[PDB]
């Protein structure tokens, strides 16, 4: 599609992340207002989530469960809700610096970018022991998403650049996008198509499993595009910063 449409969100504050669940429910991390909010498809009414506490959060994800997960940015923290719940959990990371982005693998394994601390760090589902990846040349990391297969994405904030590692591996490899401005955002789909938010280019661009070369997508007015989501049917959710507003595009 070339037609975007606006979510119909009201009142956000510079809106952070967003992420989408299996039945096509969109969260936004509404960052200016310390709050994630919720539509579900087809609604004209959001809800609040009822977390506690938040400081500009940054980072939202949706696992399997519906269990939302979002970086406390400005606690240092990373917490979790499960669907229904009205009581959150700090997950046992520890030594955060002001985490930035969050993802869920199919095995409940919980992936964040610790943006201070220009690296990536890990927690497997029950495990209080986090892992630190073998990512290297990080600048303030911005975004991690993670495919069926393991690999795991991270948008490199400061590089301009997005960089992978596979499952198991110990090497990195940086993905073919070509003219990055400090990227925030990154989202997977089940092909493997990697989707980037160009934040310092206004754009959304990606690149398809194999491929070599970057196709925009058609989204117009963007003001410097924060995070984005793809959900199963191919549909394209950005949120759109600088305008407050939360926008998409079907495939
Ligand atoms: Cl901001
Ligand atoms: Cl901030
Ligand atoms: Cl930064
Ligand atoms: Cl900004």
């Amino acid at each position: 599609s070339n037609t975007q449409t606006v979510l119909p969100f009201t009142g956000l504050n510079t809106p952070s992340g967003v992420a989408v669940d299996s039945a096509g429910t969109v969260y936004v991390t509404d960052h200016g207002n310390n709050r994630v909010v919720k539509l579900a498809a087809g609604s004209n009414t959001q809800t609040v989530l009822p977390f506690t506490g938040l400081n500009t959060p940054s980072g939202v994800a949706v696992d399997s469960a519906g269990t939302v997960y979002v970086t406390d940015h400005g606690n240092n923290r990373v917490v979790k809700l499960a669907a229904g719940s009205n009581t959150q959990t700090v997950l046992p990371f520890t030594g955060l610096n002001t985490p930035s982005g969050v993802a869920v693998d199919s095995a409940g394994t919980v992936y964040v970018t610790d943006h201070g601390n220009n690296r990536v760090v890990k927690l497997a589902a029950g495990s209080n022991t986090q892992t630190v990846l073998p990512f290297t040349g990080l600048n303030t990391p911005s975004g991690v998403a993670v495919d069926s297969a393991g690999t795991v994405y991270v948008t490199d904030h400061g590089n301009n650049r997005v960089v992978k590692l596979a499952a198991g591996s110990n090497t990195q490899t940086v993905l073919p996008f070509t003219g990055l401005n400090t990227p925030s955002g990154v989202a997977v789909d089940s092909a493997g198509t990697v989707y980037v938010t160009d934040h310092g280019n206004n754009r959304v661009v990606k690149l398809a499993a194999g491929s070599n070369t970057q196709t925009v997508l058609p989204f117009t007015g963007l003001n410097t595009p924060s995070g984005v989501a793809v959900d199963s049917a191919g549909t394209v959710y950005v949120t759109d910063h600088g305008n407050n507003r939360v926008v998409k595009l079907a495939a």
